[PDB]
């Protein structure tokens, strides 16, 4: 009867929407697991920068030995920006940000549903969260006195000697000398030093204010003049301002690099517990199908 085709498209309807449902919980299972893979990933190359931070940190390198591990980590840090950037499940990018919580229609009816919450940045200007510091940064084309010698004594750092320096013959040179004088002490000054050659900058980084005097006072000849509380306190976010160029950088690079674990540790905690929602659910509708297939 009437009554009957009622119930017959009723069975119908939920029958379709419920095996419908078990294919969108398949793909929302597949993304999440899109994502958790990706962090990963992601977990394995921070692994191996903080492997280097920790050889960069001792204290028989070079500055040529740390520029060459900074030339590893710099090549890592990119391979992360890859797979924060790239990663993606059906053309819906999941690592970089714009990943603020979808739903998945798990259920036959309107409303029936599952979300996958938010997925954190994990670019490297957000990934690891706020790091606070001192810095100071110089142009290395401002050392306009490359050619006056350093002697002993010239440029003191926390009340530690950076020692002789030749004159240079170019701005970079020099650049490239009060970055190694720098960081020979670093260990003793918690002072690092930087030389960025793509950005042309040299950048220092401590704790706390950094204490800079000497004989010479001049930024062209030394890169900075005398100045007891030199730096600015910076705060900013990720992993990307991060270098193994001193100990001081190191230090700085295996604690944010263990933060930037620890936040992939806090993603994956929640992509696994949606992933079981996921399964569950799954089990629930195999279980419902079935019941309402051998009603007929």
């Amino acid at each position: 009867d009437a009554a009957g085709l009622a119930i017959s498209d009723r069975m119908t309807a939920q029958i379709k929407g419920l095996t419908q449902a078990q294919r969108n919980a398949n793909d929302g299972i597949s993304l999440a697991q899109t994502a958790e893979g990706a962090l990963g990933e992601i977990s394995n190359n921070l692994q191996r920068i903080r492997e280097l931070a920790v050889q960069a940190s001792n204290g028989t390198n070079t500055q040529t030995d740390r520029d060459a591990l900074q030339a590893e980590v710099t090549q890592l840090q990119s391979e992360i920006q890859r797979v924060a950037e790239q990663t993606s499940f059906n053309g819906q990018k999941l690592l970089d940000g714009s990943f603020n919580g979808v739903q998945f229609q798990i259920g036959a009816n309107a409303g029936e549903t599952i979300g996958v919450s938010k997925i954190m940045n994990a670019q490297t200007a957000s990934l690891g969260g706020s790091l606070t510091r001192t810095t100071s940064t110089i142009d290395a084309t401002d050392l306009t006195k490359y050619d006056t010698a350093m002697a002993a004594g010239d440029l003191t750092i926390n009340g530690v000697d950076v020692g002789k320096i030749d004159a240079a013959s170019t701005a970079q040179e020099r650049a490239a000398q009060l970055t190694e004088a720098i960081n020979r002490v670093s260990s003793q000054t918690n002072v690092g030093a930087s030389y960025d050659k793509t950005t042309g900058q040299v950048t220092l980084t401590s704790n706390a204010a950094i204490a800079v005097a000497g004989a010479a006072n001049d930024a062209t000849v030394a890169g900075w003049a005398n100045n007891a509380t030199t730096g600015t306190a910076t705060t900013t976010t990720g992993i990307n301002s991060l270098t193994v160029s001193s100990f001081t950088n190191a230090q700085q690079t295996i604690t944010q690099i263990d933060n930037a674990l620890k936040d992939i540790n806090t993603a994956r905690a929640d992509l696994g517990a949606v992933q079981n929602r996921f399964t569950s659910t799954v089990a629930n509708l195999q279980s419902m199908t079935e019941n309402l297939s051998s009603a007929l």
